[PDB]
């Protein structure tokens, strides 16, 4: 077998150029999506204490953000909307507003950016009161098929509205299916379903929280009926199965550089289209490394790089935009 | 053929209690590893500013709190000495001085508490004035067997030291057997090495180079490359290597599972310095929850590890003891 | 590859302290599932002399025991009635019955120890007079789908009862579909199903069939028409395939350490939550020679840390309690 | 149990954005290996009647379009000489002449441009007057261990014209070893060999005959052979390749992807002169778009490549900068 | 392990006779399969510049040719009509044609050579005015299922003409499930379906437009919402998969030399009867090449070796009738 | 998923043209090697009774069917010698004869079909008084490793006669590697191994013993065991064997398919003397078809077999010449 001397593995690594004909993985920006939070009104932008660099913008601003995005070739944006408070209830039926911010944000962009890929949030936790990502029993427990209805009629609104992809975010057994099945008796054949398949019950989402305004919903509530234990990772191929024989298009794991492990199962017990989630206390955490000068901005390209190299098809990240001016270079 | 409505998998998430009886993995303190950095002198601690409370310790404070160390369970420490600029050379050659602050703060550690474990740091960078992992050639560039001649010196003195385990980080091509060699030439039969096998030019150790006081593609690995990580564990395995490492550690979970399902060999893996400056200046800035320590920790256990080299790890061992 | 003398496995072996960092299993609480029998009438307490160190208790004295249970962090029970011998039949009623000795017995440990796990067992032996798991013909078969109807109205009945799981252990073919089923059907949405998949027609089952009260039904009577032949290792794969196939949440394989091999197999192949019961025989053969001297009390832990080691993620067990006692440390 | 309808897999072929989104490979300059004919003169360039559009160059010539190739990003140069006919032997000996086509042009590359690969060809068919890969008995066999000897002399000569891979495209058994040892031996360490592992004897490789100047059933392969293939890059990696390259390429992808499969380690494919010729006479014939230069690379890509040789290197290229 | 100098490969190599004892693959005329372009009208024959030596033949013509074809030992004939530019249309109507000439052609062969298989092509885009392989909506967009349905009444046609194969190359998703329901609907229990299953957005395909008559009618147009991502190879396990599930009795892989890896792991991942097409382009490739002198006739058979050794069943291919000359030697 | 009645595996049954095109496995001239029982004198031929039809050959004789053997394109013979019984010795000796039946046959054939291979048989039992394949020891074990030594000179006197490949049938443990550095020691680099790898102790051997003119427990392998056969083939693997082989065939044909499958290297059967009798004495009986043949032959290709050692060679190649 391969023995040192006779295999020196710094050979390879001895030059630039050998670097690079034996690099066995690439970011482009062919990998990225950008997720974006989305107020109401006109001519609002909000920074995010907890997430540095990133703001929330009315539709207006969101358009004029997006010249750019399009520019540099970011083939899709995740919409999340930030509900206004008194819109929020225990039915979730904004959720499936026609009116609603994601539907009105989704049409705004498909009129002005026709190939732009445009992904929604299919989830109630936006619109709940409680914070839950489905709707409460008198147990306050998070029914399962009672919120699917819910889903149902929310990406149907989506799908009317022209989004190209729903991304069940919601973590209810059976969604995928029910989701793919109403898309198929309305006429929307071609609707992708991004299903986060593995998404887990993890504390690495408190920012994006306070950035869309569920945080304050939820308080100190927990996900754990719902959500996965991080400890489990056999079980994220049970729940990717299910939803690939359910429908979904893309299957993703969430959230991400704490879980490349279950994205490297993922892509190779499926050889499906296998997305990642960097979540908001990822990028949280390096800009804070960053900004205090702790980590190197190059920081920002190695972490997308692990997404490449752990599986991943594609990348939702708060990072896409500058990631994607490096890229340009 | 498992299918909804027949599968649901939140039946078994429904309750605390089933969700503890299938539960796949469970971080324990038998999982820790706690790397410190420690100074020349006596009666001092130093602040890094880029590593917020981790603190370099003299030998006789590093004395002080490995009684608590020890008390929560933690088998093993690896140390990493933070040597006086005036000891830094070309040749390197505090690295085997057998009063250099490691040797020192291994004998001093095996006498008082025998039982902990002591993980020297087999490598050039904390003994060179350039800060290279090697000894460099008139072109700047890190002379492979050179420098091993000086690593097996190095770990050598260890074993003399007392260390039951020698890690070497250095990335040398095939060092990994010329110190087993030396080891067991000199009778150093029982000593244990832990390779950092694949270890990676990364961006996420700024910090651990302002900690101890000390540009490395050719010799560490491409964050691209994930098969080039099974033919460096498997080198080292075949070179006489009791443990291998995985360096960094949450930007490379993938590359520890690969590691783990391929070798199935006591796996390892270093939770480094900027890993643990994000999440705790991001905890401290209060935009992510104490809980995510042993989230962090947790996925190093799901994703194959046996062992962690973390600067948490006296905080989440204490966690563990409640 | 790895040779001696540069491979040294003893090297690892030297120290406590490396022993701890590369050792592979370890048992937890969260390990453990507690069997015990259950007697009708009040402050009733039976020495069970095949089992040294068991005893079958009245609810009111359950209840006492299940204090110091919940306090060691056992994470479930699992309930075995001992059925007054004039409520056996040939029709197995007593099995559905709301006022039986496991319904009771859920409802009461429901109320008092809501976060403790009561897994009830699905199955007609304690019923019958004969002793067999299911309800015979006229040539004295147990036949199949006629008993999985008396099973079905069983488990609903202790689904109603408030149980979280209930665990057929009854060996039907098709019985775990036709109870998820039933259980779906009538809103028991949540009630996990504890199959058990593998079950061998075993020797080592003697001193169970002496603490539940059904070894004088069965006389010399034999299971080999639906337990499984201890030769066969393959064909557990086929059973453990459709129990997951037809909706278990989890699979057991029993008895346990003289079947570690299958436990191993199905863990690897399924990758699905797998249990193990450490059978009455098992606990009898162990506690026998430890009170003889013959084996120090260390063999405990050793054999449940074989359980692990063979792959299950949960063992129902007799020494779980001392088990318990002795983790906490 | 993906089933129609509710998959349908054009949902993603959809819309370009998700094509983008899912697409599994994509060809990058960092995959381009340019092959160069290069002749003795000065000022010289000549066409070669089976490879239209590529030239043979002198070395002159040669560092004027490197400048381009360079600057378009393109990591390598393989080198072949076209050896005058006066040079050409029994023995072979211009193979390992200092002042040699080869060496020359060598050193003139990494004098001029010190970051660009050099991957020379190290095989004495352009050095022999029969044209065969090695030395011939007197039965007209060409011998394999007598041709070694040689082949290493050539390749020592490679390493001190400073080619930072020389690669053995001779198909004789334990080549790679034995150049290796030398290699070694001779402190050449970073030196890296890139085995031309599976060679198979071929059609595909007439007009390359015509561009160099230059029956090898006993030693390239048979073209019906799969299995054999997984043999021949497993002596070789076993021997020290850094590197393992098959060819021919596009019909040989089948081969590429086994290789790639089985031994997870840099894996090269060379797009060989008839491949070429086929797809640039279509080309010009007006038969087949000018975008089946990059479907054929990025089919090496998929099969699993890191790299391809290809005369189309720079028209690639070019539309890569787009 | 295996180690020069104990193991030298050479050794097999040395003489002819071991060479052949060790020769891994062999092509036979029992793997050729020879498309053939069918015009309309009587002692009709077309030269195609772009298919050097390819005819396009009169069914009068055709007959001729397929005596020798037969005398050969071909096994089938893969037919394409070229349809009269006045007979396209926006519903492909012609497609279903009794009197079309791939239904003239299919009853006038299987009447006169019995034993010649005949594998008929299930496309709309002979048929369409726009050259696309389905039916258009009012965006341009192919249909999937409308297009279905005009190919279900086309794929009978065939069986009723006598066509033992019928092979859809339409790449629209469900149409083999959907051909075969109706085939078996109809009582046609025994025509095969050979699946273009993972059939690619080729550069590769111009000179068979040109044969055809499709490349006006397509004009610079494209199919990549229908046809595969070149860069894409799991995908097309997928493709397959499905396609198998629905009935196909073999798949194909198109086209060929530029994808066999994608043949070799088909054929490794299925075990199922696996073709391989060798399009127009890759015969005029290789003509084009011969013809200037360029390459070697030997090229021929060293290229379809090549589909053999990548684990193809049978080969669709231009260069039928001489590799069968040659083989017959 | 493939279900009735949508997948019908009779559809592709239903025509030869798709039973051809779906057909697995084909037969060809190039799968077939002839063995053949070589007698001492001049003219003479002998039948054998318990093989029908099958006939011992002087060496004009031989001569003279070879012609039609190479007309037909039977690759190679294998040569079994019928030793004279005043040449049998328990030092087995004749074994090196250079004018030994074997060598002389051999020396024949090489001359006046220099194209068509020659398998010499390696090992003592046509030799020894006691018919073992072996030397004994005074306790009547065959001993390993001096019965290597006997082998060794015969197989060099074998290369020495011009054969192509040597078959040792011995199962001696290590022959391969012993014989394979004798052959490299003296020069015949090209001189093929077949090795007889899982050679089973079996009641299929009689008829040979009758034809050839020769309790093998302790060196044969036991017919119950198949993972054994794989280390037996990984040994012979390691020691140099271009090919390896089976014995017998039929009655092993799981044993060829798990050979095929684990190494991936050419594979050969022999179909024994009493597999051919038992189907010839069928055949002749009117029990079984003439067809079961090429049967019989058709199963040892579909289980992986590259070659087939068969005493119906000609009759198949006759067969597969219609
Ligand atoms: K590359
Ligand atoms: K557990
Ligand atoms: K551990
Ligand atoms: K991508
Ligand atoms: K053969
Ligand atoms: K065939
Ligand atoms: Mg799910
Ligand atoms: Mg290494
Ligand atoms: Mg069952
Ligand atoms: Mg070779
Ligand atoms: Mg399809
Ligand atoms: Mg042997
Ligand atoms: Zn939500
Ligand atoms: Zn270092
Ligand atoms: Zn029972
Ligand atoms: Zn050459
Ligand atoms: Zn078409
Ligand atoms: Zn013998």
């Amino acid at each position: 077998n391969r023995a040192y001397p006779y295999t020196r593995l710094r050979r390879n690594r001895r030059d630039d150029f050998s670097r690079r004909l034996v690099r066995e993985n690439v970011l482009t920006v062919d990998d990225l999506i950008l997720p974006v939070f989305v107020l109401d009104g006109v001519n609002q932008r909000e920074s995010i204490p907890s997430m540095p660099g990133v703001e929330r913008l009315s539709i207006d601003q969101l358009l004029i953000e997006a010249e750019e995005w399009v520019a540099l070739g970011i083939p899709a944006l995740a919409l999340f909307p930030v509900t206004p408070v008194e819109k929020k209830s225990l039915d979730a039926a904004e959720a499936y507003n026609p009116e609603g911010i994601a539907q009105r944000a989704t049409r705004a962009l498909r009129e002005r950016f026709p190939e732009l890929g445009i992904i929604t949030d299919v989830c109630l936790c936006p619109f709940t009161t409680h914070g839950q990502c489905g709707i409460l029993d008198d147990d306050g427990y998070v029914l399962n098929d009672v919120s699917i209805d819910v889903l149902v009629r929310q990406a149907l609104s989506h799908a009317e509205a022209g989004a190209q992809v729903v991304a069940p975010s919601d973590m209810m057994d059976g969604r995928i299916g029910a989701i793919r099945e109403a898309l198929e008796s309305a006429g929307h054949t071609n609707v992708r379903v991004m299903a986060y398949s593995a998404k887990y019950a993890s504390a690495y989402y408190g920012p994006f929280r306070d950035a869309v305004g569920s945080a304050s919903n939820l308080g100190k509530g927990n996900k754990a009926t719902y959500q996965m234990d991080p400890a489990n990772s056999d079980e994220a191929l049970h729940e990717v199965a299910a939803d690939l024989a359910e429908g979904a298009d893309m299957v993703m794991v969430k959230p991400g550089m704490p879980y490349l492990d279950i994205v490297r199962r993922v892509k190779d017990e499926f050889r499906a289209p296998t997305f990642v989630y960097q979540v908001s206390g990822e990028y949280a955490m390096h800009m804070g490394a960053i900004q205090n000068g702790w980590l190197a901005e190059s920081v920002i390209l190695e972490s997308l790089t692990a997404f490449k190299r752990a599986g991943a098809d594609g990348i939702l990240t708060y990072f896409a935009k500058q990631a994607a001016e490096q890229l340009r270079r």
